């Protein structure tokens, strides 16, 4: 069974997220878990606090824009760091719920990946291919509450 | 060079920012590689698609709290909507990302390392979060001229 021959990815951006977790002595939850109303409104003070700066950033990117500018790509630091923000705490609101970001993720990549192998309408639409699957989100937690 | 014995399934998943690449590519609109200064219609477009998304995220939580209220015990079950637009919400904030030619993990992994060392600081008596010694804040403009090299 076990000897020395007996024995690892790197980490994903919701793994880190566990380890900030673990770090800010948050003894964040496994497997999916129900939040006291408390976590919940934590976790949307920090999606509206970062939302808003993205929003100001872009808002301010247009302006200049507009006023004719060309942008470098050192312009678009402040816009990144805070969709990474942004990243930080919605990756933070799953992992505090003690669902797998990556495992959610995946399921929503799956259907969008589908859906773009559809046609487009005249207009540039977007349409869903014959025999499109919706993300089946509450089939993934299922999972994840099993293991 | 790759030969009869290579193993073809790579031994670790892509990343959620690779992922999106991968979607971009799909959709007909193949995203550049490096940093790229956008035109004011992407920008207005990744502006709405998070309003829209963080719109739904945050009608999720809403009707969580208010079943709360209510004095409902919320199940695992019940965290699937909500789950669903976070998961919505990082694809358009990495989606966003990928259109500006800058990669997310890049950027991501040095907030983590300024939050992670943030994280190593004490906490005030009310506890407010403090700094360690020797902190250092995310360098996302470093990070930014690196990836057009
Ligand atoms: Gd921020
Ligand atoms: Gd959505």
């Amino acid at each position: 069974g076990i000897d020395p021959f007996t024995m690892p990815c790197p980490p994903t951006n919701a793994e880190r997220l566990h380890e900030f977790h673990r770090a800010i002595g948050a003894a964040t939850p496994e497997r999916p878990t129900p939040p006291p109303p408390e976590l919940l409104r934590l976790r949307q003070t920090l999606l509206d606090e970062e939302s808003a700066e993205v929003r100001a950033e872009i808002d301010h990117l247009l302006a200049r824009q507009a006023a004719g500018e060309a942008l470098s790509a050192g312009d678009l630091a402040p816009l990144a760091h805070e969709l990474a923000d942004l990243l930080y705490v919605t990756y933070g609101a799953l992992d505090q719920l003690g669902i797998d970001a990556d495992a959610v993720f995946a399921e929503v990549h799956r259907a969008n990946l589908s859906k773009a192998s559809g046609p487009r309408r005249a207009d540039g639409k977007q349409l869903k291919p014959e025999g499109w699957r919706p993300a089946d989100v509450r089939g993934v937690i299922e999972r994840l509450q099993h293991a």
